[PDB]
């Protein structure tokens, strides 16, 4: 799914 750049994703996966 989604995911940011810095640090863990945002969706949580």
């Amino acid at each position: 799914x989604x995911g940011s750049w810095s640090a863990x994703f945002e969706v949580x996966a």
